DNA sequence: CATCTCGCGAGAT
DNA sequence: CATCTCGCGAGAT
């Protein structure tokens, strides 16, 4: 996978630290959003549950999970945003390979939710 | 954030000497002045400075958040940042004390909206 | 802004009560003028147009409103004054915010008369 | 009742301050009970939820909540009880009343859920 | 499932 | 009225 630049959202955010091309992705999310996002999001968990609400789709969250493997034809939430949303964890909150597990399962958990419900 | 260019004539919601934590708005120094002396307390500044920042009409329609049974807008997020920053800098609230004016907000446009309906 | 002082119009008149500085405005009417404004004014919304045309000149009054933002150039008119003026309004009407606000489009819009005759 | 008496549960367990006449309340928890509750609920939170179930079976859970007021005709949760869980959490983590104020939401939305399983079985 | 926390209408100050 | 704060159902974690 490859890492973005600037021109591909030029009224979007980044996501990580602007700083570091290693660790950078840019973004849709307009400014004002992620004002709204970094101001009612006190730990990495929280953020990162509503950062996927603003980058996916509930339609995409319901047919998608983070291996696109599993029954009933799960495709892969797309992996240049998953790696935004980790740059950004890490940069906001210093998260740990531990964490980030915990994040993952619930990442997987919430879009597990959106699928439950497109079946009820 | 914005620049102070974006209302020449307007107010700073915040503090002034902190390029972080200070919004610049559209309410008149008139007007301010007015908010400094006759709220007394955070909770009573927040909700009339909500008034001075959003028409009745945009309140009805509008949350915190955009979500909701409703199909409702936002209550414009940059605004809402200055709201806070300057509870902030006058009243020296604690996230607690924001958790519990930001309850009586969506109260607020809650009954607008009920108004909005008769 | 700040409030001023009776040094600064000792022949003036004094908008607000008298009694706390903090909602008393001194402007520069003559008592004269006040005590025919008193007596001929018996709203707030005639008093407070009645007062901006003691305190701002139609020249100033055209080219001005209470935001100093819109078209053609428009001025802000004095906060100092317009404190001053709701100071009296509260004073001696005991207006509310709903009323202020009113009063204040009433200006406003007073201020578009000055201006749309000044090039008629 | 009023601030009971030991003897009303001569084998139960203090909630609160033992040496504290008016912040004690004596209830029916068995001491290996209490124990398993002061090991392994490592908050005020969890520990008002667990001391909620070990002092009120499910079916007055489902029908009651703190005040007694609802748009059903609910029951109060003794408050003799629920002072006791009360004078327990700052006994031993030291809450604020702002915290009991939000612990007590927690309460009440749990005997909530709890109404809503008895109308769904 | 247990628990947290939300948006809500409407009764209380 | 304007504002506080409640009980609620249910989504989010």
């Amino acid at each position: 996978i490859t890492l973005n630049s600037e021109e591909d959202y030029p009224n979007g955010t980044w996501l990580g630290d602007e700083n570091n091309p290693e660790m950078r992705v840019r973004c849709a999310i307009i400014p004002s959003d992620m004002l709204h996002i970094s101001t009612n999001c006190r730990t990495a968990e929280k953020m990162a549950l509503t950062l996927l609400d603003y980058l996916f789709h509930r339609e995409v969250q319901a047919v998608s999970n983070l291996s696109g493997q599993g029954k009933h034809g799960k495709k892969q939430l797309d992996p240049l945003t998953i790696y935004g949303i980790r740059c950004h964890l890490f940069y906001k909150f210093g998260i740990t390979e531990s964490d980030w597990y915990r994040i993952k399962q619930s990442i997987d958990s919430k879009c597990r939710t959106a699928w439950r419900r497109k079946q009820r």
